[PDB]
């Protein structure tokens, strides 16, 4: 099965799932000279006040914080979006050191993690449906550079130890992930796909400009779960991004002049 080693990682991904070379997959470089303004693109509309989490989960590729999407109690809509999109869970992508991690990079610029706010648009009823159309998700990824800790991610950091095999999953209510946002909402924007198989082309990415701020002590926590299930030989969860792949016919926006 899929995952990131060199035997069944993202070079081998497209003889399961050959969309993997598909028209519109992602993450991109994002070429920040290139990326125009679009004055008609609107202010990101986060509303976060009623999210409900509920578990965290080690899935064999990274962690998943899951959360209540039975109601519009954490939406994303505004900015590039028709509509409105429900909040269903985020997860990171990290390294196994510092100058490597993200999954989309700036000007080629590599950063230690990228969490990724996952969303479903709520007029398709339900994600399965939503992950059968072109505009069914909306990604919310924000960068993580290394310096000082970042506090609304300690509870993260903390549960970590009680989930650090595949399979493994802790209680996570009253997480608000309200604390992962950096400051400035400015972003980019641009049609794309899920990173991981099945790789599918439902993504409208929306990549904020300014990274938030993790110290070396909460990203190495991240470096010490495992890819492996208990009882199995040890594989730390390290390097679970996809490299930047071709833009293809798309054009990247910018919120921001
Ligand atoms: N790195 S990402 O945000 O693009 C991403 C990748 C895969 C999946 N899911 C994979 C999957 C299984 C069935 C359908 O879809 C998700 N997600 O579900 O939020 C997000
Ligand atoms: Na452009
Ligand atoms: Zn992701």
């Amino acid at each position: 099965h899929w995952g990131y080693g060199k035997h069944n990682g993202p070079e081998h991904w497209h003889k399961d799932f050959p969309i993997a070379k598909g028209e519109r997959q992602s993450p991109v470089d994002i070429d920040t000279h290139t990326a125009k303004y679009d004055p008609s693109l609107k202010p990101l509309s986060v509303s976060y006040d009623q999210a409900t989490s509920l578990r965290i989960l080690n899935n064999g590729h990274a962690f998943n914080v899951e959360f209540d999407d039975s109601q519009d109690k954490a939406v994303l809509k505004g900015g590039p979006l028709d509509g409105t999109y429900r909040l269903i869970q985020f997860h990171f992508h990290w390294g196994s050191l510092d100058g490597q991690g993200s999954e989309h990079t700036v000007d080629k610029k590599k950063y230690a993690a990228e969490l990724h706010l996952v969303h479903w648009n709520t007029k398709y009823g339900d994600f399965g449906k939503a992950v059968q159309q072109p505009d069914g998700l909306a990604v919310l990824g924000i960068f993580l550079k290394v310096g000082s800790a970042k506090p609304g991610l300690q509870k993260v950091v903390d549960v970590l130890d009680s989930i650090k095999t595949k399979g493994k999953s802790a209680d996570f209510t009253n997480f608000d992930p309200r604390g992962l946002l950096p400051e400035s909402l400015d972003y980019w924007t641009y049609p794309g796909s899920l990173t991981t198989p099945p790789l599918l082309e439902c993504v409208t990415w929306i990549v904020l400009k300014e990274p938030i701020s993790v110290s070396s002590e909460q990203v190495l926590k991240f470096r010490k779960l495992n890819f492996n299930g208990e009882g199995e030989p040890e594989e730390l969860m390290v390097d679970n991004w996809r490299p930047a792949q071709p833009l293809k016919n798309r054009q990247i926006k910018a919120s921001f002049k």
